[PDB]
């Protein structure tokens, strides 16, 4: 990478300051922003809150659907005392799309809407005095880029977005905004990988300085006590009777990284654990571990994907009332904040890359039962999506490796899979994400239901399988609930039969459930089919050895592009948007517990 | 007070740092927090997100419904850059109660729980370190303080809050946190006041100072140049041409405070002030010499899972959805709100009643229904009176000291429904009124809103006020439904008591409406249903426009909010013309159709 993807501390060596609060605001439809110079600000902008998605705020259609160019300012005190030091602004994220200007002047540009963006502003910042930053956003959808999807253009010149996905396409500033301070040579990446040895723990490490000083390593228990020291950007740092990061059971260590001419210093929470395949089985810390949990959004009322700790401490204490131990970031990157909550609480994280949309359609969720080809992997743009989708690799996994609570990398959700373009396609994505993660841990990704065993090529590239089944919904379902079970069973006994000896996860399957439907007897849409419906994939799920997890779709109901097919978005959450149970909510709770 | 309630800047001379995000949480039950060392760091915490309310966060009774003791903990980095400043921790509120620890020694302890605590920590700050934070916060309910309640015991002996007023005790850290470091000798306070000359404008100025150097003052245009300079603690700002301060269309000017010995400039404080009257003559409300007519609604800090959490979110799409029902004001009820809301209203042209937490000033845990019904619980008679009034005219304090250079806040509402019909009564408010004057340097116009027990012939504390604000639910709580026609009478017949007095005073009407589900459709409407909270307004609309001196109308409630459960509140008050969501139901419409045209 050219920077570090790295969370901002403050200590004696690094400042950090907050840039969130009111923005100043202004869409720019007819495009003529940088022809009119609002890189120096903006002519006439409304307020917008920082973080959030701003799409829920207004009251009409044109502005919540807006797509296009949009631009964002804010104005910053810099401290004088920041001065000769390396200032960075740092943008949580940039949805999707986004070029940042400081002071009148042009600093970086960024692809990739879910992942940090970093912007060197040394040499235009102006320490000991009031600073400005703008930024350029768009927020289209394409096929040369995560997501995938498509831009209409209506007749009167506004664009709409077409997304490939189900979820809605909210966008701005929907992360933390920090402006920091680095020492001009500076820790900039590290790594940490595992192994245990009886009640011993050794830490291999790597570190990435800016520079060329010694590096110090020191490992500190939760109580800060010294347990391993070492030298060097390369080493193992050898832990005595190491307490291990247990699943929902969390112990974290805290890694130090000097470096000592001391020029800089940086602190992060870490915790032992090994991850591994063996067999049908998923080890951690060489025992088999069952997955049990949900597919998430980001996703709040008005906040749209704004982060904000509200969410994720209700989040966190529904998931422990349903006693699941695991969630998929579907189907993007998270805020950081997610994953250092998870690796307290001992949760278990599959980190997901934005690869969702890959086959050419504007309903992708009812599509995906029919087995209709796209073609999507033989276009002529497709190198520069595999360029776009290894970087978003590549800024994931340098972001996110370290975090004790990340086992797995799942690198697309629902591709077509079934022709040899595909193939070459994500066998150079697993290539790269091999060589990004410093762990090797395992690496997966979630099929579709197209993507039949005789067809597709692309699951011998993956580590264990997770499948998006909805055997009961999209198939069959209702009335030939008893037909879609022996569907159901009949793709697994395929499985089966290719004795391919690795783990199964279902990493999807639910119903679209409405809050107060009630039906004697049950109806599709109803709470009481909900839990008939889980306990006929439950039966099923049981009926295989090899399936070692099971991740409900959704966590809680979420936003959407409005359609005949979406009421007020997606809702086959257990929970409501609200976070309030269903019916279903406890059907998880006892089975889990 | 003791302490500067401006809010913190960033400049050459004043620093500030968040301090919000996870902080550790404990409850404490058996209250053996202080004796146990918790000061030094909490035993065995939870995470818990500030700011935000910890209720709605749980999966259980307990938790949720706690009332007691419950700790709060923090570290931050203090850099070293801030030695030799004067250091202070910024509480936006702690409610209810609260004592602030740092780095182990006590440092204050404040009560009223919707107001900043400063809390100075010069002397036991460590730059260049760590340093800790531990926070002892108790939200019980009291007749001793704002707002008040009752505090049952259990059986198994955990405490319970019972409210005489009908919104959840939400409580803990719910707005944001601080740390910040300022200079010496520093702005501790200002207030400005306004009086118009024709095309131009004066801006009287007071300002207050931890020292003695000479202090100059500037004001700015929108655009950041010059517009006026004077020198001296107090003084006059002349405006030619003044572009005023104006319903629905905003315009700022920026004040600009500095502390100079002459060589240097020690301090510098700035704040966008607006340039506006407001004025009360005979049965109008003048707003810059106009009369104007108070369009708008009663709300309540209340969101999903937040409770009263502030966040710049939920003030974006509250502001957006008030200009969409072309209003152009609204009360703080029933308690201060969150600085952030009025920053943002003078920005949008909003005005805004601010009210005291003074609610629930009638002993009654189902206050709503014992409003209209004419007992009388001899709230004002009791031994713990005198008590209760220290902390009320305290929190009054706090609120002006606070509000005052806001051009949004138009008045001050200093009570919400007491028992006003006994000379008990008159003299304690009394006493409210003058403090509340003395603490107001524009010295604006001062009410309170009146329930139905406050009857004409028999309410004592009306008087005082410079408007009078009355809660009326003709048509809800008093023959609803089917009577609803002998609910208009009955309403006609109080205006026409109240008219037979020739007052010569304004009258806002600052609650009415009906629980309403969203959804529930009736052909023809029946209470609880959308089409009948139309149907109820426009009832209430025909008797408000039947009297000239009726110059607003604010509905009860912009959304629905939680309270107290029981069999009156079906998860919370569905008073909204708003969802909590903030979606409107069909008497949405009503408003903004209403709202277009009505004025004056
Ligand atoms: O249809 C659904 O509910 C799901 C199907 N597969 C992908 C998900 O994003 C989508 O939301
Ligand atoms: O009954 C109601 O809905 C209202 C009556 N007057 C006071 C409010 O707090 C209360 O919520």
């Amino acid at each position: 990478l050219e920077y570090s993807e790295l969370y901002p501390i403050q200590n004696e060596y690094r400042m950090m300051q907050s840039l969130d609060g009111m923005w100043k605001f202004q869409f720019d439809p007819e495009e003529i922003g940088k022809k009119s110079g609002w890189e120096n600000g903006l002519p006439a902008p409304v307020s917008m809150p920082v973080p959030s998605s701003f799409a829920d705020f207004f009251t009409d259609h044109k502005e919540r659907d807006y797509c296009g160019d949009f631009w964002y300012e804010t104005e910053f005190y810099l401290p004088a005392e920041w001065r000769n030091k390396k200032i960075w602004l740092r943008f949580g994220s940039i949805t999707h799309r986004g070029t940042v200007y400081c002071n009148g002047m042009e600093i970086t540009s960024h692809e990739g809407g879910f992942l940090p963006v970093l912007a060197d502003i040394s040499t235009v910042a102006k320490p000991g005095q009031v600073n400005q930053v703008v930024v350029k956003i768009n927020n289209e959808l394409n096929e040369t880029s995560l997501p995938c999807g498509a831009t209409k253009i209506l007749n009167n010149g506004r664009k709409l977005a077409k997304p490939y996905f189900d979820f809605f396409n909210y966008s701005g500033l929907q992360r933390s905004v920090w402006v920091i301070a680095l020492p001009e040579e500076s820790v900039k990446d590290y790594s940490v990988d595992y192994e245990l040895c009886g009640t011993d723990a050794l830490v291999k490490y790597e570190v990435v300085t800016t520079g060329e000083h010694p590096v110090i390593v020191r490992l500190l228990d939760a109580e800060g006590e010294l347990v391993a020291e070492t030298e060097g950007k390369e080493g193992i740092l050898q832990v005595a009777n190491a307490r291990l990061w247990e699943v929902r059971n969390a112990y974290l260590y805290q890694i130090v990284i000097l470096i000592t001419d001391v020029l800089d210093e940086y602190r992060e929470k870490i915790g032992i654990r090994t991850v591994r395949i063996e067999g049908t089985k998923i080890l951690l810390n060489d025992r088999p571990v069952y997955l049990k949990g949900f597919g998430k959004h980001e996703d709040f009322p008005i906040l749209g994907r704004g982060f904000h700790w509200g969410i994720v401490k209700r989040d966190f204490e529904c998931l422990k009332w349903t006693n699941a131990n695991c969630f998929r970031t579907s189907h993007y990157p998270y805020a950081e904040e997610w994953y250092q909550f998870a690796d307290e609480e001992g949760f278990l994280i599959i980190d997901e890359v934005p690869a969702v949309g890959m086959m050419r359609s504007t309903r992708n969720f009812v599509a995906a039962g029919s087995g209709n080809y796209t073609y999507f992997f033989e276009a002529l743009t497709v190198p520069e999506l595999l360029k776009s989708h290894i970087a978003d690799t590549e800024e994931m996994i340098t972001r996110d490796k370290n975090h004790p609570s990340v086992i797995a990398w799942s690198l697309f959700n629902e591709p077509e899979t079934i022709t040899d373009y595909a193939y070459e396609y994500f066998k150079e994505v697993f290539a790269a994400a091999e060589t990004y993660d410093f762990q090797s841990r395992p690496m997966t990704g979630a099929f579709e239901k197209n993507s039949k065993p005789e067809l597709c090529k692309c699951y011998p590239l993956c580590d264990f399988i997770c499948l998006n089944r909805y055997y009961g919904w999209y198939i069959s379902g209702g009335p030939e609930i008893e037909e879609a079970e022996e569907l159901f069973r009949d793709e697994m006994d395929r499985w089966k039969a290719k004795e391919l000896n690795v783990p199964f996860v279902f990493t999807e399957f639910g119903t679209d459930t409405m809050a107060g439907l009630h039906k004697l007897p049950s109806i599709m849409w109803s709470e009481e089919y909900q839990k008939e419906y889980l306990e006929m994939n439950f039966r099923v799920f049981d009926s295989y050895e090899f399936v070692q997890g099971e991740l409900a779709w959704n966590f809680a109901d979420f936003q959407t592009t409005e359609g005949i097919m979406r009421v007020d978005g997606n809702h086959k959450g257990v929970f409501t948007r609200d976070r309030q149970p269903k019916a279903a909510a406890v059907v998880f709770k006892d089975r889990w517990e």
